[PDB]
């Protein structure tokens, strides 16, 4: 029980203690960010569960000149550390250069490496007025890095952004072939010093080649001539083993894992080495040694499958798993939560997220509610639909909007209103048995539409099967009624199926779908109503989830399906009912999450580029905020219900045509075998729908009328 | 019909005031109601309508302070024939000036004024128009402000209250230094009413504080000098009872409160004493003597002779049947559409009954039934275990154990607004450590959620209804003991008896009783479970959702049941309540329970270390919730307690604890147990908002004394 213990994971925030000879010391607040590259640091971040319990995240960082001893002693605090809070924290061994992403997410000044340690005699702690001649160097984009260089030209080159600290005035350096978002964000590192190390008072100058004060050539000298400037289906595949000098056993060849794989009484180690990433999960009922080695038990893992050192190593107890650890799983339960608050664990990033329940009535005013239900609007607005025979949109009869045929595909034009500024969304809906020829054109028409609307429609492509919420919502309060094939073309009507079973199924928003199912007992579920329609009789099954919503659209399809139905509840009905499915078998009843989604997939922004034929991702670490969103990047936001494809206005053209296909390939990749059928929505910069503004806390809508960096260095030369 | 005027008495709903000139009544013109001179008496006449379309009566009559007592005591005759002339089924009030009853307020809060003057001297209310004018009054007070004119001069004036100085076109109030900015809105509507009723628009309200008086004030009043300083609880609990003779004579029948209701006989008349709370009731037997029945306000008038209580003392009368539910408070279970009497300031309320389809568009659905939303909000359960907060095993939501506290955190959606709502539920067996630890957590949490959630402390078996509406639709399982903690678990009893009692949203609740036959009710199901079998007994008045609450209540049991109505039950069933004997059987109020016991709102304070409250009479209006106030709305089946922004920390931290011993205080013997929810300005609950119609979201968005002033200043 060391002293700085008792201090330690108290009240929800940050703490960052540096290791000094075996001790542990505060770094002091307002220099948070700033690791020597000779030292080791431990890192606490306490999150306040909504359920009431504190959550803890234990870092320790190693310096890339650290000492073998310093290392080693932040292991043994961590390792104590979370012993003193009882086994509960998750760990994450942290190198520099390649930490994790949500220790990066804790400091979005970046972070600063900083020359120096305790062996060289150097501390954060500094006199009042201290002569400072420092030199930056940044570089990276999601969570910039400024690493400290030698004060030379030799350090420079054409393409990065360099901080010159002079004291009382901080000299920022972009080079020629930087572009415009690089100098941005290098900004917030020159506040940072100002601001943070220098109490404000400091003036920040910026420059470029050709342009350097006599202040910058005085210490550097004449400026010579600069040089220049200096993948994703790896992360599908994973395997897990067991761990008992220890060895390992494999348990599970490929993913998803069965989630009873891992048992309380033994420790296993999830491998994600060729991504970067290695989990360990400490069993309730495991070895007081094992869970204490835990961290060596990853080291020797590492060497012995060859992965680089830099690999990042999490420790997750029994019980207080990680979202992105539990999706490696096939249908993870945490047979705690559905009542409750929450889940086990909640991603610092959306900590801060207000919950919103859904309210029809003042959706309008709220892209908190738009973004958290996947509603723009609540459907009210007017529309067109066309269903599409060989390369033509042919307008669907008005009377049966809310019927869509799976052997056809269809586009829909939706006016939406919400909040101050109107928009389009057009859907391409796409049936599981359209010819592909008509698939291909559907696709392609929508593409047309949107750039004969000026470019500006969201363009959203649906599966037969996997509907957003919001498309349900369209058809007043009908259901949205989705046959398993046919067409509604004038040309073949056919003959419905002798026996037919239909899925209903509600939203957020209690509008309504129902899906036409393989007659077959193995695909009911208790979370919805069903409609099963034999020649016999017409029955209405209700399962002990489904509720009111569920049964008004069931009749209501019954009503155009030529009936009158039997009220049936689950467990309890005739026999005749499972004669007309062929027999019985086992189907699934486990509830679904409904408002914990977002706690147990919380939104992730990424950025893609296909550059050089290999696609490649890089998740954007910390709160979602529009400053991340590069102009000139296409970026994915995933809310796990549908992939958002954020195009900026000043993308690459070959980028732009493609953003359909690039979330469609982030999605095949994604370890957790994500349904191919998860919706994917494109959006254009100025004209994102409320559904995707609203995860942005602090959107404003005027953001790009002044250019970002233009405004940025207003604030600095004023 | 004794005079002209009675002919035009009483016919319609609304309020009729008339002064006694010359032993007659002469009506008071009607956009002057509330102006009353201290040298006459009135007669005052409320006609509410009742909900099934009778008329009812409330008779009042005013005594000024410089009032003859000629004219005095023709105001009292007027008012025993005019309750003759309505066929006596009027209750009559004797009022006298600063000492008003709340029913009498309730009709005039723009305020009273008390002017100089009177049939004597020749003054009269018509007046010519355009007329001089050169009036000072002084607004003191807080609950019903009142102005009573004053002589202008500085020497009335003081530090500390507002005065409005009336110079006929133009209006000036003043504002004095240390006087709060409560009375001061409240001074405005005095100077408005002058404005709009008495010089009919055409006039000009100026504000002005000390060191700002315009010339006009200072012309009038000369230099402003040097201005001095300005100018319980427990009387309330007791009570007695007495019996009337003829020369007057009492004789006691009930020493203290709850009173029996039998101790009444028609053919005599009682008074009930309460005065050393100021008030006194006189109670007319359907069949007493004419003569005792005329003289009832004599009667009283003697008894407080008798007593030595101040000649101020309030004096209500009331005829058998149509007893004041105040009255009928003193009195244990009293049993008599609507009821007899229907309070005049809820007589507007229009009753919603509970609809959950459309609960969220109506805020007087939610405050009538308790009911903040439908329950289906996303809420965690912790149970207190020593001094920490333990979660529960969902599975078990729903069910509470009476040897342990809980902590229920709520989040509720209401029209457009969201609120968070923690429940501190209290068991009877806990332990007091644990009781106290469930307290404190509670309020850290209130704190750790910015201060902005609603608390309410529920005791085992007083639940309100918003919290057995919390878990789908299975009912609230409350066991007589033990504990659910992972430590020791417990035996059941030997033979167990829940009850189980439904709500206006159909929501039911399951509580263990002692497993005898005088704790069933006929209203309710029952759920027996012995070694031996389980029944589930039903009532006469027990409906679909008792025993559908009731039957998963078996399911949670681990039985099965054997169906049994009342009066045709099986032996095994009174056997396994060792007997037989009279229990419940008077069905419950159900919808009437708001017309027996409206609502009312209550300012009090821990001041100089003793308790006090002040009753804010009429309408309930959001206007009388000071921000500086701590207020109490009882609504019988809960008491809110409205926390002020700008109130002394003692009186916030004091919340809880001052409802409390306004309960302790209250002579209805209020249960001990009845539910308290702290509530804090601008995050009240709809079932708190309900009640106050014309309740406004931004009405402290803007200062209310800065908007009022800008009204005037127009």
């Amino acid at each position: 029980e060391h002293p700085e213990f008792l201090k330690a994971g108290k009240e929800p925030g940050l703490q960052i203690w540096r290791v000094e000879k075996f001790d542990l010391v505060p770094v002091p607040t307002n220099l948070y960010g700033d690791f020597f590259t000779g030292d080791a640091y431990v890192i606490l971040k306490t999150v306040q569960l909504r359920n009431g319990n504190l959550q803890y995240d234990l870092h320790y960082w190693l310096g890339n000149e650290c000492s073998q001893d310093e290392s080693g002693a932040a292991a043994i605090f961590t390792v104590q550390l979370d012993d003193y809070l009882n086994g509960r924290a998750v760990q994450h061994r942290e190198v520099q250069g390649f930490e994790s992403a949500t220790f990066l997410g804790y400091f979005k000044s970046g972070l600063k490496y900083k020359k120096g340690g305790v062996a060289s005699g150097f501390k954060h702690v500094v006199p009042n007025e201290v002569v400072v001649q420092r030199l930056f160097q940044v570089k990276r984009r999601r969570v910039v890095r400024a690493t400290e260089v030698p004060v030379s030209w030799e350090s420079f080159n054409n393409g990065d952004c360099f901080i010159l600290d002079l004291g009382n005035n901080i000299h920022q350096w972009c080079g020629s072939n930087s572009n415009r978002y690089e100098r941005l964000k290098a900004t917030q590192v020159s506040k940072g010093i100002r601001d943070n190390e220098r109490s404000g008072r400091a003036r920040v100058h910026v420059s470029e080649e050709g342009t350097e004060p006599e202040a910058m050539l005085q210490v550097l000298g004449p400026k010579p001539a600069l040089p220049a400037g200096t993948d994703a289906a790896n992360r599908k595949l994973a395997k897990l083993y067991k761990v008992s000098t220890m060895s390992v056993s494999l348990v599970a060849d490929e993913n998803p894992f069965a989630q009873g794989a891992l048992k309380s009484e033994d420790c296993f180690i999830l491998d994600h080495g060729k991504d970067g990433k290695i989990f360990v999960w400490k069993g309730k009922q495991a070895n007081t040694e094992e869970r204490k080695a835990a961290l060596k038990t990853a080291s020797d893992f590492i060497t012995k499958m060859d992965y680089p050192k830099q690999t990042q190593v999490s420790v997750l107890p029994e019980g207080g798993e990680t979202p992105l650890f539990k999706q490696f799983f096939k249908n993870w339960r945490d047979p705690d939560q559905t009542d409750g608050l929450g889940l086990s664990y909640l991603s610092s990033h959306i900590a801060n997220v207000e919950r919103v329940p859904f309210d029809a009535a003042t959706l309008h005013t709220s892209t908190a509610m738009a973004a958290q239900h996947g509603m723009d609007d609540d459907g009210t607005g007017q529309k067109q639909i066309w269903r599409i025979e060989g390369s033509n949109k042919v307008p669907v009869d008005p009377a049966t909007y809310g019927q869509f045929y799976g052997g056809d595909s269809y586009i829909i034009l939706y006016n939406y209103r919400h909040g101050g500024r109107q928009g389009q969304i057009i859907y391409n809906w796409q049936g599981a048995q359209s010819t592909q020829d008509e698939v291909a054109a559907s696709a392609i028409l929508t593409a047309q539409l949107d750039e004969e609307l000026g470019g500006t429609p969201v363009q959203s492509r649906v599966v037969q099967g996997k509907e957003p919420a919001h498309l349900m919502s369209l058809f007043g309060g009908k259901p949205m009624i989705i046959y398993k094939g046919g067409t509604s073309r004038e040309g073949g009507q056919t003959a419905p199926a002798s026996t037919r079973l239909f899925q209903v199924r509600a939203n957020s928003a209690g509008a309504t779908r129902a899906v036409e199912v393989l007659p077959k007992a193995g695909a009911l579920n208790s979370n919805d109503a069903f409609v099963l329609k034999t020649p016999s009789a017409a029955y209405l099954w209700v399962g002990t989830g489904a509720s009111e919503a569920e049964k008004t659209g069931a009749q209501e399809l019954l009503r155009v399906l030529r009936a009158q139905p039997v009220q049936v509840a689950e467990g309890s009905e005739p026999d005749g009912f499972w004669e007309a499915l062929g027999g019985k078998a086992a189907y699934r009843t486990s509830p679904r999450l409904k408002d914990k989604k977002m706690d147990a997939h919380p939104p992730r922004l990424f950025a893609c580029s296909n550059k050089i034929g290999r696609f490649v991702i890089e998740e954007v670490p910390g709160e979602l905020m529009q400053e991340d969103l590069a102009t000139d990047d296409v970026m994915l936001l995933d809310t796990w219900d549908q992939v958002f494809v954020w195009v900026g206005k000043d993308s690459q053209e070959e980028e732009k045509t493609e953003a359909l296909t690039s979330a469609k390939r982030y999605i095949e990749t994604d370890p957790a075998n994500r349904d191919r059928r998860t919706p994917i929505t494109v959006v254009k910069q100025g004209f994102e729908p409320p559904s995707f503004v609203g995860w942005f806390l602090g959107w404003d809508d005027d953001y790009w009328s002044v250019d970002p960096l233009d405004r940025a260095m207003a604030e600095l030369a004023a």
